[PDB]
């Protein structure tokens, strides 16, 4: 197995002078033992080196860990994962912990708080209630970084501890992981702050547990390590008994989480079907991004964290070529419409929003549709089967969207605009 370490040293190393990144970690666990591999620099602008200690964004795979944390107290009792929130906080008190962790709630994907000052969620959760549903609880997956902050709410009513004190008490430091935040409130105490990756977003204080937590490749491979076969050789896999492990690969079904992933579970994507299937959270803050993948069966987790603008590509450069080493990491595809533009049926016509996200279904004096949006450009929008749709925009700066309608009935009308993941009900 050395030399397969080998040869992903060497292509982790040329990849990230071939995207040219700023500083990279990349952590592996495989075949019960670690790999760390950590190249370039924490900052540009004061040329201290990346180690596998330097703290990095994690973005939105704070969600992983928020999601881990929000599992512990379903396990010891103190927080029921399948019952209405309005038991827990002063429509919304419809949808369960359950349905918040997989994105399946109906909240919107942002509602701006930036009045909140402290570490409660109270007054967080305030301005939730305020705000309509995208949809009825359950009907369909949305992604939802307002839904985890709910959850930062949840945990602190569950608990009585504000959500960044449960995180580092009850998770992080039982891993060994330097606790490590973008924003953090508290007062706190003392002691040499953790060395962190500069990368010139989810830096605002109520986005904190749907992105803010900070640290390295090796801190997500070890949350990871709870979640495999091979559990019982980590001495604090009690931490995450088998059954919330198993909860949180177990996809929501009949909501497909469109444009991300082939299935959602509990703070875990899916990539994949049998096999070959992989789980994990993407994230991104700025210059930094972060990917964390896990397939259970083979005992296998790795992260990368970088702390350039290419990390997505350098993310998706690593995965073509992973498999030079037997990591066939899980992919996620769009597809590809089958057919040629149906009938603009004008039902489709109207305002789609999610929040303050707002589309336009226009037609042309020619019949054609067209999705448009605040300065944005104009797209063509090409109706397919399945509900499925493309918009072109002719111009090489915008990328095609491919997405799909979704109605709440086989005999109802279009309710559901949705691509990238997200949800955008039509007025
Ligand atoms: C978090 O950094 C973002 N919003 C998540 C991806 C999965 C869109
Ligand atoms: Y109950
Ligand atoms: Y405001």
């Amino acid at each position: 197995e050395g030399a397969e370490r080998d040869a992903v040293g060497a292509l982790f190393e040329e990849l990230v002078r071939e995207h040219r990144v700023t500083g990279a970690q990349l952590s592996v666990y495989r075949d019960g033992a670690l790999s760390e591999y950590a190249t370039g620099l924490a900052s540009v602008r004061t040329g201290e080196p990346v180690t596998p200690r330097t703290g990095f964004p994690f973005g939105s795979v704070t969600k992983f860990l928020t999601a881990e944390l929000v599992m512990q107290f379903v396990c010891d009792g103190d927080l029921d994962l399948d019952d209405p929130l309005a038991g827990l906080l002063p429509p919304l008190g419809t949808a369960t912990v359950r349905q918040l962790l997989s994105h399946t709630a109906g909240v919107v994907d942002s509602i701006e708080y930036d009045e909140m000052r402290g570490p409660s969620y109270r007054r967080f959760a305030a301005a939730c209630a305020r705000q309509p549903a995208l949809f009825p609880p359950g009907l369909a997956f949305s992604y939802s970084n307002t839904g985890y902050c709910l959850l930062g709410a949840v945990i602190e009513a569950a608990s009585g501890m504000d959500w960044w004190t449960a995180m580092d008490s009850c998770l992080l430091r039982p891993l060994g992981i330097e606790p490590a935040f973008l924003h953090d409130p508290r007062p706190g105490q003392g002691g040499a702050a953790r060395p962190v990756a500069e990368g010139h977003h989810m830096a605002s204080l109520s986005l904190a547990a749907a992105g803010g937590l900070v640290g390295s490749a090796t801190d997500l491979v070890t949350a990871a390590r709870p979640h495999l076969a091979d559990r019982k050789t980590f001495a604090q896999h009690d931490l995450l008994p088998e059954d919330a492990v198993l909860a949180m690969r177990t996809c929501v079904p009949d909501a497909e989480p469109f444009g991300l992933a082939d299935g959602w579970g509990l703070g875990l994507m899916r990539h994949g079907t049998g096999d070959g299937a992989w789980y994990g959270h993407d994230g991104a803050v700025g210059g930094a991004s972060c990917n964390l993948r896990i397939h259970p069966d083979r005992s296998l987790a790795l992260a990368l964290t970088a702390n350039s603008t290419a990390g997505p590509k350098l993310w998706e450069a690593l995965v073509a070529r992973l498999p030079e080493a037997g990591l066939d990491v899980g992919h996620y595809a769009l597809p590809v419409p089958d057919s040629a533009p149906l009938a603009p049926d004008a039902g489709h016509l109207g305002t789609y929003a999610n929040g303050d996200l707002e589309l336009m279904v226009t037609h042309d004096a020619a019949g054609d549709l067209f999705l448009t949006r605040e300065s944005y450009s104009d797209y063509r929008l090409s109706l397919h089967e399945d509900d499925l749709f493309v918009a072109r925009s002719g111009e090489p700066g915008a990328l095609p969207i491919t997405g799909r309608f979704v109605r709440e009935h086989p005999a109802g009308p279009v309710a559901l605009l949705q691509y990238g993941g997200r949800a955008m009900h039509r007025l």
